[PDB]
């Protein structure tokens, strides 16, 4: 999101984000959610128009900013933009620093982005929020990405939370949910007046863990707690590869099951098997080892116990 700030009193003291749109700047207008009021003596009635684009395909990827239009509105004493003469039929700005000097006024508007990007658990949910997102200059995806900054969990009262939400939380990112979606584009038009009346997204992300029971204390603890552990996997999401890595633990592959040599037994310790896998094949699956889903994994996860936990229950179907 593009934020603009003055060091005057040109912008009354308030920082505003200006959401992908058009804005006339100037000092004869008011504070719309598309005019933008400067009220000094060297700028002109109706001097600039910034005009801010919705993201590229290549922003969630990136990180980078929308882009930002600047034209001069035919004026006295012109627009400048880092201190090149904007004019002509304007310029327009893939930058994340941007110093706009309106005429002779030596007190600049300066604007920045900050970086807001979204990841979405499924296509269900990116499908309902995606185009409100794209106009308030929120890239979007489904994904992973450097440039994540947020994930948005499915809330739903029956079931675990997801691998995607589980992998989310321990790779350290902010989480939230419909709600505070729902928040944001409520308030769209005021956060342009006022920066500081931005949604914060951490309140909603630490009552979540605070309101949840699926949700270790902390990030922290879940890391390397498993280290020294071995599992074999069936095939699985790559989500469940990185997740369990995390949890610092050797990772085997099998595929069919029947791929379950006097090798592998002999080295690992516990195996993680897929829903369909666990439910059915009880008949097929080896007679020493500990059988487990990541759903069932995840709650050995969340107690204090944790290695303790596993431990007495290889010494349980080992004897």
């Amino acid at each position: 999101m593009w934020i603009i700030e003055a060091e005057g009193d040109i912008l009354k003291g308030k920082s505003r984000i200006l959401f992908p749109g058009t804005y006339i700047v100037g000092r004869n207008v008011s504070d719309d959610s598309s005019h933008i009021q400067v009220i000094s003596k060297s700028i002109s009635k109706r001097h600039a128009r910034f005009t801010i684009l919705t993201p590229s395909e290549k922003d969630y990827f990136t990180g980078g900013p929308c882009e930002f239009e600047v034209k001069d509105l035919d004026t006295k004493f012109g627009t400048k933009v880092n201190e090149k003469v904007v004019g002509q039929n304007g310029d327009s700005y893939k930058e994340k620093d941007l110093k706009i000097q309106l005429g002779k006024c030596p007190f600049t508007i300066n604007a920045y982005w900050r970086s807001m990007c979204i990841q979405f658990d499924n296509p269900e949910m990116l499908s309902q929020w995606a185009s409100n997102l794209n106009l308030l200059g929120i890239p979007t995806g489904l994904r992973d990405s450097d440039a994540t900054t947020h994930f948005v969990m499915n809330r739903q009262a029956g079931s675990s939370i997801t691998v995607g939400t589980m992998y989310a939380f321990l790779k350290k990112t902010v989480i939230i949910d419909d709600s505070y979606l729902q928040y944001l584009s409520t308030v769209k038009e005021s956060v342009i007046e006022d920066a500081s009346l931005m949604p914060d997204a951490l309140e909603c992300f630490k009552n979540i863990i605070k309101n949840n029971d699926q949700f270790p204390s902390s990030p922290e603890d879940c890391i390397n707690s498993l280290e020294g552990f071995s599992c074999a996997m069936l095939n699985t999401s790559s989500e469940s590869h990185h997740l369990l890595e995390l949890l610092g633990l050797r990772i085997s592959t099998f595929m069919s099951l029947g791929d379950i040599d006097k090798e592998l037994i002999s080295k690992t310790d516990f195996v993680v098997l897929n829903n369909a896998v666990y439910d059915s094949e009880k008949i097929s699956f080896p007679e020493g080892i500990f059988c487990l889903t990541i759903e069932q994994l995840w709650k050995i996860i969340i107690e204090r116990n944790s290695r303790e936990l596993i431990s007495k229950e290889i010494e349980r179907l080992k004897y």
